[PDB]
């Protein structure tokens, strides 16, 4: 309630870590050049991208 | 009656005690940081403190 545990800040230290991954995506994002470097961004356009590929 | 006993001093002396003991209670509290330090200050939350603390 008072001194062991103080819940605002544990609060805050997700919100700061959930923000410094979202930027360091969008750094990944920018450095590459390219919007999908992982599956996880995109399954359906990762293939799509491969096959376009090949063609080109 | 008169001199071989004196009861006054006797219940001052057992809430004398009493006050004592209840001040050291709440310094065990104060310097610990826990409100429950033994089963006898509460019985049904150390339970339930202890799961709360696995599952975390």
């Amino acid at each position: 309630m008072r001194i062991q545990h103080n819940i605002a800040a544990l609060n805050t230290h997700r919100n700061l870590a959930a923000n410094n991954a979202a930027a360091s995506k969008n750094l990944e994002k920018l450095s590459s050049g390219f919007k999908i470097n992982r599956a996880g961004d995109d399954a359906a356009g990762l293939a799509i991208s491969e096959k376009m590929r090949g063609q080109i």
